[PDB]
DNA sequence: CGTACACCTGATAA
DNA sequence: TGGAGGATACC
DNA sequence: GGTATCCTCCATTAT
DNA sequence: CAGGTGTACG
């Protein structure tokens, strides 16, 4: 694990999170919590291990849902001692930073033990208000008078280390392999190997910027909602760009066996076998093995 | 024959 | 992704 | 008591 | 994240 690699992972996977419950016995009446949390499917806990390590051992693994675990530092002391000194040197690149800032800010104030205040509590309200998905509905009715504190926009983010790119098609990017059914070919179907990443639209600019840094590729948008497509179809910028480049900075997680099973469907293709029947199952049988993990 | 961008949609693992 | 609620610990 | 962290579980959507 | 598909074009 390098660090930006880890931001890479994090403004795909990561947040930044906030809590005021309510609670009489807190002399505000509201309990303030602080929450830096990654989570991912089982296949990757090796991977969440390998986090805590990276950040001196601190915070707990835990199962969240059906077939994922969560990482989690919810200690304001320790999120202050290693988890901001860390984002503060690498910083991250997505609108998340925006959130990360905002978080950061808080901590802040419960540092001083403002949170257990009166203006405390209204600013940290004021600040939640502007992270994630905003107030809930029982503190936009406890604090129907604060206005959102404004959310921090920090412009023209570019990738700030190969790295921090591994990073984040770790989590949210994809190697795909795909069989067509073709009428023309003559083995019955077209080998297809897509590099794909993901992300809100939001970040439309920063996904535009990725067609710089790779010097291949195209965007597009999702027409079912507000989500962005970064894509590599063409076979000769994946030899020549995509894969060199991720075998120099690796994946990181399950995924990188995917990348290796990816990386030998194209030595397939390179040789010209994905039009030969023994190879088009070669093909089949390493599409099978993908995601499994 | 073969490939590649534009377009399409279902399943979760965030 | 991002959130909730109950239990426990800690000073 | 007041405060701070641990633990278990979840609805929706950005993957 | 992850499978497709339609079809223009060399
Ligand atoms: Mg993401
Ligand atoms: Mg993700
Ligand atoms: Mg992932």
């Amino acid at each position: 694990l390098n660090p930006w690699a880890v931001v890479g992972f994090i403004d795909a996977e990561g947040s930044f999170m906030v809590r005021v419950r309510k609670n009489s016995k807190y002399k505000t009446g509201w309990l303030v919590v602080a929450i830096f949390s990654v989570t991912v499917d089982k296949k990757d806990l090796f991977l969440l291990e390998s986090l805590k390590t990276f950040f001196g051992g601190l915070g707990s693994i835990k199962k969240s849902g059906n077939s994922t675990f969560s990482y989690r530092i919810e200690s304001s002391e320790q999120l202050t001692k290693i988890i901001l000194p860390f984002f503060d040197k690498y910083s991250l690149i997505t609108e998340k930073l925006g959130d990360y800032l905002l978080f950061k800010k808080v901590l802040e104030l419960m540092g001083t033990k403002e949170h257990l205040t009166q203006r405390g509590l209204e600013k940290i309200v004021s600040l939640k208000a502007s992270i994630n998905k905003g107030l809930s509905e029982e503190l936009q009715a406890a604090f129907p008078q604060c206005v959102p504190t404004p959310r921090p926009e920090i412009n023209n983010k570019n990738i700030p280390d190969p790295f921090w790119l591994a990073g984040f098609v770790s989590g949210d990017g994809s190697f795909k392999s795909i069989l067509k059914k073709s009428e023309s070919i003559k083995v019955g179907f077209q080998s297809i190997l897509v590099f794909q990443i993901t992300q809100h639209a939001r970040d439309v600019k920063l996904m535009e910027s990725l067609i710089s840094y790779l010097g291949c590729g195209f965007i597009e948008k999702d027409s079912r909602g507000p989500w962005l497509y970064y894509t590599v179809t063409n076979f000769s910028d994946i030899q020549g760009k995509i894969i060199p480049f991720f075998h120099q900075y690796k994946i990181i997680g399950s995924a990188y066996g995917d990348y290796q099973d990816w990386c030998k469907i194209a030595l397939i293709m390179q040789n010209k076998n994905h039009l030969t029947p023994e190879g088009l199952n070669e093909i089949r049988a390493l599409k099978g093995g993908m995601n499994k993990g």
